[PDB]
């Protein structure tokens, strides 16, 4: 279990916290130096570059666009005087993908992954009511030891050139907000929620965990602040009556305060009463089915890469709503945090995905994921630390996502190697440590390639409900081919449903490339036209099978990618531009979701 | 004198700071019965809404993308225990057009201005320890008694329309960061420096305005953090012995700090950056640090994908990148103030700036870049609404030059755009604002505006106020285009002989010159709206400019596609970009990456 707290950073009398957030000091590293050098303490010749954001794309150059290897960041914050005697932390949303903080000249710490939370204990080095610097050493680099996968190429000048196994460009720096904040010496760690309902009434069973002994008070408010239950204790069962329960595109939120007395510590969030089960092959969301209904989705806007922004929620959720959709998928990456936040507010129902994409060795990973040939990659002596990452990126995913009412159900990969034991052993591990970390065992999944044949597929009993990424119409027998595409898709789903699984199946990714204002008729691939007799044709296999439970379309927005010549300016597989306007299937979905 | 401290916000001991970005609560009022309601103690029923960003964007359907009334803002922030005994305020960076600020349930204040800071001092009403409420209610209606100018239709079913006699969307709402600070109770409210150059040594002008008597103490510090000057008072003279002077393109900047003392003890301070260059007319020439400079570059727009006006500091990283790569210096805040961090990062990389007043549609048109050439006169000047407009417009000229007067990156102030000048009502109006406006700058800089083709040389009256003339023209496109483009040189070059033959003596800028350009739209021979046509006009403008040895500067419009209000003449927005509005390049782009490298 971790050595920090995973909690969203809130302002109190005991909680405080200061934003970082602006213009911070840059310099690229490529003769990585700067540790020998003396960076730590201050960089020799740096640039101004935002936060949060993605520094690739502000350039006007290849070899800093493209750049691969170390790179730092620096920047000075005041901390008031008033917080001596508090611990004190630096919250980093993210640091990608690698990287290791100095705080005040000191090495606090270093971490691995570059899509959660990083936090730094700089009590013992924290100057308060003087000037503090930090500086950040990070590494963008790919391997296959740590997620998500890759390769890193060495060109002749010695310049490293990134090659991930995955299809999306691999932007790095800081991209989502870093915080300084100030806790209690006693402190709320973690704590965590599970639903039962009994009728009309509910209990949330609760647990908690603090730095301390001191005894626990556990508070339920309703959506206008008063109180609707209270019990002492770090374990209890909170009692509300006649209960408001969170439901789908229709949210309630409840408030829970957990406080720690003699009063030293308070921890306030907002939680949805609501549960999750599979029975057969139904969703049931308190008791009723629901059916999945939106999109796979990037964190992905133009100039800002993957840095974070309220505004682009905002206009994706109206979008979103617009369309009629009920779910997305935090596709290939735990999202920000606020995400899940907007998420609650509105109803959305989230599959949240671990970044294990990749674990197949193919550098054009989309026409590969079909083609039948096996990389032996689950084979290979990295595999045991590339496991031990994987687990630790789905710890710290859970921990930090875990009491959102909107998150139903957990994704563990996306297109892997399954059709051999060697990949069981390392999946039946991974599901083993997800099952320990959830209090609400909610479920489990992972999206499938086409390469996983039901024939020779080891990894889907593992599954709680089966994911399944196919692009019949595209990748295979697209064009004028698309009714052998169609008669090969039912012919899948005709095997699998001979299998007799009795679990449900979401088709999480389908879709065709499509230029805005491309028209042609007859319709072409790239068309606007194409996309739309596409979609209508998945749609009518989806329809024939009773255990297909939801659809979620890849993707909501075109995306940028590696650029290679299958690749015209990223991915267009979007709905929407990357502008966020809409295509004309974006009514298609529209229509088909009311 | 104003009543409140223009000056941004920094932390250190003596003075916090606390953001409230975010997700904010937001409400249309259509009916305009808030108040009546008591939406000033919260909103009803209200969806969530970013800051900073402006509003009309995100949604999906054309009412609330195009309201134009009464609209609320609301959010709730943690005031620490330890401000006790501070003064408090509220600091929007702009509330976009006017708005009335309140602090839980209390009207504190209220501001006319959309793109200036908003200053309410919370002290009386805040409670430190506990939470707290803000609540805003901000009207973006048109009219012709403050700037922008336009004018607002009421359709059929009783809705507002915003009507615009400007050429840019009405975007509009909580654009830029907001803050709540603690400042001493005795603050520096203000400061200016002027700046004489001595050789290799320089002099630094300067006087400091504070809420008290305790005394004032000056320090100068290097970029190293090194002292190098200091001077008791609250008036006075740094000396700087071997300067490392702020050149275009070439920054140096140093650190200023204020204090007031209390014997051996500090009661505030105050820090800010600032440059030392001189800049000066002389004749036909713009002189810094004593030298000539052809000012080379662009107007912009504060304009965004979603975002609107919202500020981004990726959208200035990105901006600069490509005003660097084009081998500019220049650019021109077209046609408002802008948020206060394009200016500090001006200074860091050495731009020059023109400052620009919101003062935009001073001429009684719908479709006005049509009629910027037209002959037309609306009379405009006359009416009885202009002396509360004059009004407005020095108030936001003296917000605008207490701000934005101590960066080194500002030469001169734009104090109109394209308003009717043929008259003496129209002179009688700007002699004002040019009086007030040298009042409030403590340098004497450069005093300026820009004239459409309307206000000719032999009809104008206001020229002779500007210290140098900026005009905008479009020869080549609405005025003899195309086929016609042989024509438009000559009737260029005409006009040009008549400027010259007044010989007045002054630098001429161009401050507007463009093509509506359609990227990836290709013809040969080319075509008004092609990439190529954008190529040719810009060759045949720059063979007018070099004729004539009293232009001193080109500014192209614009730097980037901009969104305006719709209609027939405008396919999403304006195309005169040069660079896409993803910021991405059109082929005229290296046109003057080759023409800006090989000039100064
Ligand atoms: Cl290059
Ligand atoms: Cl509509």
């Amino acid at each position: 279990m971790l050595e920090y707290s995973e909690l969203y950073p809130i302002q109190n009398g005991h909680r405080m916290m200061q934003s970082l957030d602006g213009m911070w000091k840059f310099q690229f590293d490529p003769e990585e130096i700067g540790e020998k050098s003396g960076w730590e303490n201050g960089l020799p010749a740096p640039v101004s570059m935002p936060v949060p954001s993605s520094f690739a794309d502000f350039f006007t150059d290849h070899k800093e666009r493209d750049y691969c290897g170390d790179f730092w960041y620096e920047t000075e914050f005041y901390l008031p005087a008033e917080w001596r005697n508090k611990k004190i932390w630096l919250r980093f949303g993210s640091i990608t993908h690698r990287g290791t903080v100095y705080c005040n000249g000191m090495e606090i710490t270093s971490h691995e992954g570059g899509f959660l939370p990083v936090l730094a204990d700089i009590s013992t080095v924290a100057k308060p009511g003087q000037v503090n610097q930090v500086v950040v050493k990070i590494n963008n680099e790919l391997n296959e030891t740590s997620l998500p996968c890759g390769a890193t190429k060495i060109l002749n000048n010695g310049r490293k050139l990134a090659k991930p196994y995955f299809d999306f460009f691999n932007y790095s720096g800081l991209q989502r907000s870093v915080w300084v904040i100030a806790l209690p010496e006693e402190s709320v760690k973690d704590y965590s929620v599970d639903y039962e309902l009994c009728g009309t009434d509910a209990l949330v069973k609760y647990e908690v965990v603090t730095t301390g002994e001191h005894p626990v008070i556990v508070r339920l408010l309703d959506a206008e602040g008063e109180l609707v239950a209270e019990t002492e204790g770090k374990e209890g069962i909170l009692q509300v009556a006649n209960a408001h329960l969170w439901e789908v595109r229709n949210a309630y939120l409840y408030q829970i305060v957990i406080l720690i007395t003699d009063v030293l510590d308070e921890y306030r969030e907002k939680i949805g009463i609501r549960t999750v089960r599979i029975e057969g092959t139904q969703i049931l969301l308190n008791d009723r089915p629901v059916y999945l209904k939106g999109f796979g989705k990037h964190e992905d806007f133009s100039i800002l890469g993957r840095g974070f922004h309220w505004g682009i929620v905002k206009r994706d959720f109206e979008c979103l709503k617009w369309t009629n959709a009920n779910c997305f998928r935090t596709s290939h990456y735990p999202y920000a945090e606020e995400w899940y936040q907007f998420a609650d507010e509105e109803g959305f129902l989230i599959i949240d995905e671990v970044p294990a994409v990749g674990m197949m060795r193919s550098t054009r990973n989309f026409v590969a994921a079909g083609s039948g040939n096996y990389t032996y990659f689950f084979e290979a002596l990295t595999v045991p630390e590339l496991l031990k990452s994987h687990i630790a990126d789905t710890e710290e995913m859970i921990t930090r996502d875990k009491n959102h009412p909107s998150v139903i159900a957990w994704s563990l990969f996306n297109e892997p190697e399954t059709i051999t034991d060697y990949a069981y052993e390392y999946f039946k591990e991974v599901f083993a440590a997800a099952e320990t970390y959830d209090f609400q065992s909610r479920p489990m999944t992972g999206a499938f390639e086409k390469n996983s044949k039901p024939e020779l597929c080891k990894c889907y009993p593992l599954c709680d409900f089966i994911c399944l990424n196919r692009y019949y119409g595209w990748y295979i027998s697209g064009g004028p081919e698309i009714e052998e595409a169609e008669e090969l898709f039912r012919d899948e789903m005709d095997r699998w449903k001979a299998k007799e699984l009795n679990v449900p199946f979401v088709f999480t990714e389908f879709g065709t490339d499509t230029m805005a204002g491309l028209h042609k008729l007859p319709s072409i691939m790239w068309s606007e036209e194409y996309q739309k007799e596409y979609l209508e044709m998945n749609f009518r296999v989806f329809d024939s099978y009773e255990f297909v439970q939801g659809e979620l379309a890849w993707n909501f927005a075109d995306f940028q990618t590696t650029e290679g010549i299958m690749r015209v300016d990223g991915n267009h597989k979007g709905v929407f531009t990357r502008d966020r306007q809409p295509k004309a299937a974006a009514v298609v979905f529209k229509d088909r979701w009311e």
